[PDB]
C-alpha cells in the first residue's frame, strides 16, 4: 500500500495526480494520500483536503496560513497536521510515514522540494523539468550521496522512455546516474514533440502570433509556463536537456521529431537498431500512475488505446528557423556548465513577458540567445551547499540580464 | 560466447540467420556456427560451411548424403561430423556442445526438430509457427518436464511482443506457459499484418488474383508457403492462434491490424491500458538476433530508422469478407482441441493448390471451412507420446479431406 505527497496539488499535474488516484482506488484501493501542498490558491486545497483527508496539508504562503485551518475545522473527526512554508516543505519530507513524493510545483521552484525529497530518500516522481535542467549535476550528485532515492519521471516523453527500457537493467542503476545508458544498452532518443499550436505557420504568421493563440483549446489544461514553452519548442529544448541527464544520453544522440497527433510519446533506440516506443492518448494520468507503481504496473478502467481510430500516424523534422529555441536548447547543454541554467532562468522571464503580451514571438528567442552569448562558465563548486549558492546566484543573474534587455529596449 | 545451429539454413530464415551472425562477428566475435541442417540442396550447404565451418552438418535426403560428404572433402583441415535424417537431426539436438538452435525449416515437418530441442534442454529460436499451430498443448505439456528448455519467438510480430515486455518478468516465467500473460501484466495484443498485396482489391479482383500476383515484389524473399499466407493473410490467422499460445493471450483480446508500412510489428497494451511496441524497418534480422541474445543485447550496424523518412504510418482493420481466412482462424483457435491442427493441415494444402494454380482464391478459404466443419473433437491424449500420434493421425486426415474436396469438385 503505496503512501504518497502531492506537491503543487491543485495545479495541472497534481489535479491529474490525484484523479488517477481516485479513479485506481475505484477498482481496488492500494494509494493513500498522505499529504498536499500548494502555493496561494486555500480554497481549493480546503476542498482536496475533505475529499482525500491526508494526515498532512501544507501551503507555502504564510498570509493564507490563518485562513486556511480556520476551513479544515468543518471536517468532523479529522486531526491533520498543518504546516506552512518551506518549513512545512521540509517536515512533509521527513515523515516516515510517505514513500513516493510527486513534485507538480511548476519552475525553477520545483527545485527546492525535489532537493529536500532526495535528501530524505524518498521515491520522487517527478514533472518539474526545470529543476533537472537548471541543476542536474547538483541532482546527480545528490542522488549519488542518497542511494535509495529515485527520480522517477513523469514527464510523458520521459515516462514513455523509462517505459520502453527493461528493468531487469533499470533495477541494477537508476536514472540520473552516469552510465545508465550503457547499462541499458541505450543508443539514441527519439523526442517526440506535440508540435505546438504553430507548427504549419509562414515566418509572417509566426512573427505575429500572441498569448492567447498559444493557450488556445488544451487537449487537457496546463499550467500557463508549460503551454507557451510548448508553443515556442522551448519546452521540446528542456526536454532535451532533461533526457540528456535522466538518462545520461549524448546530445548527438537525441532526436527531436513532431508527432502531431501525440500517440507515440517517444522511443529507444537500442544498440542492435531496435526500437521500442510507448503508446496511448495525450494524457498525463498513465505516467503519473507508472511513476507511483514502478517496477509495477496495476489495473486502470482508462480508455483503450484504438489504433484503427487513430489511424494515421505522423513524423516530420522540426524548423529550426521556426523554432529557435530548440537550438539554443542544445548549444546551451552541449556548452555544459551552467549555460542550462542559464538558458532556463531567461526563458523564464521571455515565456512571462510573451505571456503578458509584452514582447514578440522571436523576440523570445532573441532575449535568450543574448543571455547566454554574455555568459561566462564558472568553475563548479566542489561541494553541494556552495554548487546550490553558485546555481541560485547564476539564475537570478540571467532572470536580471533578461528583464535588463528587455527594459534597454523601449 | 553462444553456440548455435541453424536448422534450415538454405531458406529465407536460415540465410537471414546467418547474415546477421556474420555482420555481427565482424564487430566483435560472439557467435560460433556448430551446425548446419537442410532438406534436399547439396550445392548451398556446401557453400555455406566452407564459409562457417560448422563442426557438425547434416541433410534430411538420405539420397544426397553421398553426393555431399563427397563435396566437404574439398576444404582443407576441416574434418566435420556429418549426418543425414531423423537420426542427424537427433545426434545435434544432443550435442552438449550446442546451446541455441533456430529453427527455420517450413510448414508442419519443423515441428520434429522442435520438438527434439526442447526434450534436449536447448534454447529454441522458433520461426516455424506451424509447429505451434498444430501443437501448442503438446509443447506446453512438454515444455513443462523440461524446466531449462526455452521457445524463444523468432516470428517478427512475436519477436515485437516479446521485445515489449519487462525482462524482470519475463525471468519468473517463459513463452508457452499457463499465466505467463497475467505475470506480464498484458491486457491485449494488437498483432500488426503488413495486409499481404491484396489489400486494396475489390472483391471481383480478388476472386481472380493468381499464385504469381502474391509472389511480386519481396522486400525480402520468403519461403512460397508464407508468401501465400500473407496472401490471404492465413498467415496473420496462423499468428493469431501463435500469439494465443505463445503469451496465453485470449483470442478475444488480440487484435489483428492492418499496417502497411511495417514499422510498428506489434504493440502490447499492459493492464494500465499503456501500450509498448517495437519498430524498426521490415526484416528478419533483427528478430533473429534477439532470439540469439536474450537477455542481452548487442551492437549491430543496421540501418538505423528513421521516423521521418519513413514519414506516415497507418492502421486499418482487415476485412473479414476480403479476407475470411482471418475468421476461420479465429473460430478453430476459440474452439481449440484439434482445430487449430486441421485448420492448419487444410491450409497446407490450399496453399500449395493456389501456389500451382490449381484453386482460386476463395476455394481456399472454401476448402479450410469445409475441412474444419467436418471434424469432431477428439479426448486430448493423456501422455506425450499417443498425443504426437494423435496430432500426426489429425494432420494427415484432414490434408488428405482437403485433398479430397479438391478432387471431388473437377
Ligand atoms: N501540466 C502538464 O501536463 C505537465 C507539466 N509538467 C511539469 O510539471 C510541473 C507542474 O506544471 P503544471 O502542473 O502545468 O503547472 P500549474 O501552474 O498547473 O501548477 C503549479 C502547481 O504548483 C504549485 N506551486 C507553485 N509554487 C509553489 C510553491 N512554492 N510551493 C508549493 N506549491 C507551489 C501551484 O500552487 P497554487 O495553485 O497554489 O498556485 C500549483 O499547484 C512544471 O514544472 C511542468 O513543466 C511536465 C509535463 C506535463
Ligand atoms: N521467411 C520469413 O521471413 C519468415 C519465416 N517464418 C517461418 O519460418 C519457417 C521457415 O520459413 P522460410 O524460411 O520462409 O521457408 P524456406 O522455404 O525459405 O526455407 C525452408 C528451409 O527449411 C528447410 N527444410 C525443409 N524441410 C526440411 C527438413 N525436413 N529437414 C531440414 N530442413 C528442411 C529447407 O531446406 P532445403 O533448402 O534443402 O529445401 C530450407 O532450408 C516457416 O515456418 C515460416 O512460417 C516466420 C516469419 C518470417
Ligand atoms: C495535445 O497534447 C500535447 C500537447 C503538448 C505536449 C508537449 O508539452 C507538454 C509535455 O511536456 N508533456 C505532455 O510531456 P510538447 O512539448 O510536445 O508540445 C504533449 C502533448
Ligand atoms: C513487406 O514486409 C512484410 C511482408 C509480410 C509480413 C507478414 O508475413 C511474414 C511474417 O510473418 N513476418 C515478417 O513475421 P504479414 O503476415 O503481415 O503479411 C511482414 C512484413
Ligand atoms: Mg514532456
Ligand atoms: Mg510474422
Amino acid at each position: 500500500p503505496i503512501n504518497v505527497a502531492i506537491f503543487g496539488s491543485t495545479g495541472s499535474i497534481g489535479t491529474n495526480a490525484l484523479n488517477i488516484i481516485r479513479e485506481c482506488n475505484k477498482i481496488e484501493n492500494v494509494f493513500n494520500v498522505k499529504a498536499l501542498y500548494v502555493n496561494k490558491s486555500v480554497n481549493e486545497l480546503y476542498e482536496q483536503a475533505r475529499e482525500f483527508l491526508p494526515e498532512y496539508l501544507c501551503i507555502h504562503d504564510k498570509s493564507v496560513y490563518e485562513e486556511l485551518k480556520e476551513l479544515v475545522k468543518n471536517i468532523k473527526d479529522y486531526k491533520p497536521i498543518i504546516l506552512c512554508g518551506d518549513e512545512g516543505m521540509k517536515e512533509i519530507c521527513s515523515s516516515n510515514s510517505i514513500d513516493k513524493i510527486v513534485i507538480g510545483i511548476d519552475s525553477f521552484q520545483g527545485l527546492y522540494s525535489t532537493m529536500y525529497a532526495i535528501m530524505n530518500n524518498k521515491i520522487v516522481a517527478l514533472a518539474n523539468k526545470e529543476s533537472i535542467v537548471s541543476a542536474g549535476f547538483f541532482l546527480k550528485k545528490l542522488l549519488n550521496i542518497h542511494k535509495n532515492a529515485k527520480i522517477i519521471p513523469v514527464d510523458s516523453e520521459h515516462s514513455a522512455i523509462f517505459q520502453c527500457l527493461d528493468n531487469n537493467k533499470v533495477l541494477k542503476t537508476k536514472c540520473l546516474q552516469d552510465n545508465f545508458s550503457k547499462i541499458n544498452n541505450i543508443n539514441k532518443i527519439f523526442l517526440c514533440s506535440s508540435g505546438g499550436p504553430f507548427q504549419n505557420l509562414t515566418m509572417d504568421e509566426l512573427k505575429n502570433v500572441t498569448s492567447e493563440n498559444a493557450l488556445k483549446h488544451p487537449k487537457w489544461k496546463m499550467g500557463k509556463k508549460i503551454t507557451i514553452d510548448s508553443a515556442t519548442m522551448m519546452n521540446k529544448g528542456l526536454e532535451v536537456i532533461e533526457t540528456h541527464f535522466l538518462f545520461d544520453v549524448d546530445y548527438n544522440d537525441i532526436e527531436v521529431i513532431v508527432h502531431k497527433e501525440c500517440i507515440i510519446h517517444s522511443c529507444v533506440e537500442f544498440i542492435d537498431k531496435s526500437v521500442i516506443s510507448q503508446m496511448y492518448y495525450p494524457d498525463m494520468q498513465i505516467p503519473i500512475l507508472y511513476s507511483l507503481t514502478w517496477p509495477d504496473r496495476i489495473k486502470t478502467n482508462l480508455k483503450p488505446l484504438d489504433l484503427a481510430q487513430v489511424s494515421t500516424l505522423t513524423f516530420h523534422k522540426p524548423s529550426l528557423e521556426h523554432f529557435p529555441c530548440i537550438k539554443l536548447a542544445y548549444q546551451a547543454g552541449i556548452k555544459g556548465n551552467f549555460y542550462p541554467t542559464v538558458l532556463n532562468a531567461s526563458n523564464e522571464i521571455a515565456n512571462n513577458l510573451f505571456l503578458n503580451n509584452k514582447i514578440k514571438y522571436f523576440d523570445i528567442s532573441s532575449i535568450i540567445s543574448q543571455v547566454l552569448e554574455s555568459f561566462n562558465s564558472q568553475k563548479v563548486s566542489e561541494n553541494s551547499e556552495d554548487l546550490m549558492k553558485q546555481i541560485l546566484q547564476i539564475h537570478s543573474w540571467a532572470k536580471d540580464k533578461a528583464t535588463d534587455i528587455y527594459n534597454k529596449h523601449n
